């Protein structure tokens, strides 16, 4: 927790041997093609070094260090659109920047500036804006990270640090513009967080244990995990998005309803900004409640419910159609009602992101 | 075949540029100081490369290996004692390989043969053979390391792997020639593991959260944690041991107790060699059962107790004389009363660890 670096003493080393770029209508797969630079922020004992971009490259760890022995590390996770006026424009960055920032305080690495953080991660973007896709629903996905360093077997503190930023352009989540459905496993079996612990965090240590979870739901035939916590089985995520629940309530009123965070829950970003733009329609309630599988269960019976979705960066708003639960199938009737509130919600955070619509959401590069 | 690399297909690149060995009146800090080589085997979707061992080097990882986002990665800790007689052995080498088996198969990483590992390492020692500590209380701690290296953000079963396994000579513990005890934090709000969790692994995404916690300790007086879980407040484990407790139970009876295998609590394997050990004498009850801070106050107040310590590989046997536990201090009478039993597990595995009596539990190298 020391002076942050500043981007003013950026140093810029442009790559000799650009990579080749995908090229229109070639497969573009979440997170699989890098583009040519990268950012990159050491920290030791005299604090931080000069911040400098340079061309994408391996990284030289110590074989002692506490990233690959105790997991002192995190991430984050944003994206950048380009709107056909070919401007590139960055969704509410200041909320990563802040998540990123408290998750390296959970873990004692170094604290830095927010602002300069994000100036630099502007300056990377800005060396590789031709990497940034201009189709329909793509984008370029962000993927700061922040990792110990310490060449040390003892668990403690890190003296050395390492920051760096890595780019890659993404493909639609959604093929074609229509939004497909998903199938969630929900087995009290597994549990991602508890309270007390880490799970509110984007912390590299939440998702290691999540790998044999869906691989457990593949085979069972659903895409996804619905973690449950607790002995009243409360809905808290799906998969690595938040959960929302658009249905009438047991008083009668009509309502989006999404767990609160009670620290087992991780605060996305997306889900902030339905919850914002829902608020501002002023059409029907909204609200931070918990949720419980009887809850779902008995609106299901009743005929209640209208649409259940995940939300996320990866995929803005995604439709569930079927929750396997107890050897037991819950259809959900998401697609057969439109799915109208997700399509409104696609509609206007596609405008906004990329830039039909000015807002001050968006931050351009 | 694919499934698994062999001792029998090593390869050997004896490092050309030996470094410099402590000497005997030198510190020894625990995992700061290595030897020449190490192990390297890596994995692929096909199976399998051929072991090498090869001069101590940094690693190169593609910036977006799994290992480094997602906490694909697991580790073990072992030690070699250089006997009396000249003679390095390993202590009970068979329970470390399964349990690391264990770890790597519930994260998904590839299995492989213990035996097979277990002979590599003992090569590997052998070629260092000259780096192990003969003065008293040292030895070669032994750092096995697995873990996921796909170049892909996506959160996925890993299609590339890596197993090394590196060495560092460490002096004995504490004050070196004597035994001392340490304080202990015991605060309900920190969670180390929850059932169903998977605190019961040796993974690295357990130990990272823990960094904070101990400092917290620190600033309070108080040199490690008491993990504490449920509403009950019972006892798990003490900083990175297993807890146990030396008393005359409600019952009128003596024993000697240490919690119970419930999914919250590491299998230590000097845990399980010292309720062998001690189930062998016949002279007290040994037994696995849920322990209470309640339990322990009306234990303390009764005079009941007598002698409460933490085991593991880095500390055989540490002994406990403080508990802080809500702004309370409780005096732990271990050191009053000998800590006769403490001294006693600690006189037998020195004599089985440095060869000077024989035993099935030493493994020759
Ligand atoms: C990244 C993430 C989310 C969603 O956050 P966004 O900022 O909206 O991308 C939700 N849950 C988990 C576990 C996550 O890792
Ligand atoms: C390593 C470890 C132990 C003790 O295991 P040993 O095999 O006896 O070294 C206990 N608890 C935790 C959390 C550990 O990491």
């Amino acid at each position: 927790a020391s002076s942050s670096f500043k981007a003013a003493d950026l140093q810029l080393e442009m790559t000799q041997k650009p990579h080749k770029k995908p090229g229109p209508g070639e497969p573009l797969v979440f997170g699989k093609t890098f583009t040519d630079h990268m950012l990159m922020v050491e920290w030791n004992d005299k604090g931080w070094g000069q911040p400098r971009i340079q061309p994408f490259q391996n990284l030289t760890l110590h074989p002692a260090s506490s990233s690959l022995h105790y997991s002192l590390q995190l991430f984050e996770g944003m994206k950048a659109f380009k709107g056909k006026d070919q401007q590139v424009r960055l969704f509410r960055p200041w909320l990563n920047m802040d998540r990123m920032l408290r998750s390296a305080m959970r873990l004692c690495l170094p604290s830095f500036d927010k602002l300069e953080l994000l100036e630099c991660i502007r300056r990377l973007i800005e060396v590789d804006k031709d990497w940034v896709p201009d189709a329909a629903g793509t984008s370029l996905y962000v993927r700061p990270v922040l990792i110990g360093n310490e060449p040390s077997l003892g668990v403690s503190q890190p003296r050395r640090a390492l920051l760096f930023v890595i780019l890659c352009p993404v493909g639609a989540y959604f093929p074609g513009g229509s939004v497909t459905p998903v199938s969630l496993l929900a087995d009290p079996a597994f549990i991602r967080a508890w309270v007390g612990g880490v799970g509110n965090y984007k912390l590299g240590g939440n998702y290691g244990p999540t790998v044999l979870v869906q691989q457990e739901a593949l085979k069972r035939g659903c895409e996804q995990v619905l973690w449950l916590y607790g002995p009243d089985h409360q809905l808290t995520e799906v998969g690595t998005m938040n959960i929302f629940v658009y249905w009438t309530h047991e008083d009668g009123v009509l309502e989006l309803v999404t767990p609160p965070l009670n620290g087992v829950i991780l605060p996305g970003v997306v889900r902030q900004s339905l919850l914002d733009m829902a608020q501002t329609w002023g059409e029907f309630r909204v609200v931070e409640r918990t949720i419980t599988m009887k809850q779902l269960l008995r609106a299901l019976e009743e005929g209640r419910v209208r649409e259940v979705f995940g939300s996320g960066t990866a995929c803005q708003v995604c439709p569930v159609h079927r929750i396997l639960y107890k050897d037991r199938n819950l259809h959900i009737p998401t697609m057969e009602n439109g799915p109208e509130l997700i399509l409104r919600f696609q509609k206007e955070l596609k405008e906004i992101q990329y830039g039909i619509r000015a807002h001050e959401w968006m931050f351009p590069v």
